[PDB]
């Protein structure tokens, strides 16, 4: 009976990318 | 009976991208 | 009986993109 | 009865990328 | 009965990449 | 002068998802 | 002068997902 | 002068996922 | 002058996943 | 002058995963 062909291609989830640089160009 | 062909292509969810730089160009 | 062919292509949901830079160009 | 062919290709989840440099260019 | 062919290709999860350099270019 | 803060969150492009099953339920 | 803060979060592109099963339920 | 802070979080590209099972349930 | 802080977190590219089982349930 | 801080976290590329079992359940 039960036949289950599954293809789960997930990516890029539940992730936090924090880019908070501090550049002080004092000419 | 039950035949289930599934193709789940999910991406880019439940993720926070915080880009809060601080640039101080003091000429 | 039951035959279920499913193709779920979801993307870019439930995600917050915060871009709040602070640029201080003091000529 | 039960036959289950599964192909799960997940990547890049539940990971935090913190890039917070501090550059002090004092000319 | 039960036949289960599974192919799980996961990568790059639950890992934190902290790059916080401090560069002091004092010309 | 030139200060460029960019945040490009792109996903799910230039990819073909072909689901062409063949089910023969010969009761 | 040139300061470039960039955050490119791309995913799921230029990839083909072919799911072409053949199921013969000859009851 | 040139200061370049870059964060490239790419994943899941240029890869083909072929799932072509052959199931013969000859009851 | 040139200061380049880069963080390249790439994964899961240019790889083929072929799952082509052959199941013969001859009841 | 040239200062280059780089962090390249790559994984899971240019690799083929072939799973082609042959199961003969001759009940």
């Amino acid at each position: 009976p039960v036949v289950a062909i599954s293809l789960l291609d997930t990516s890029n989830f539940n992730n936090q990318l924090d880019q908070t640089p501090r550049v002080f160009y004092l000419a």
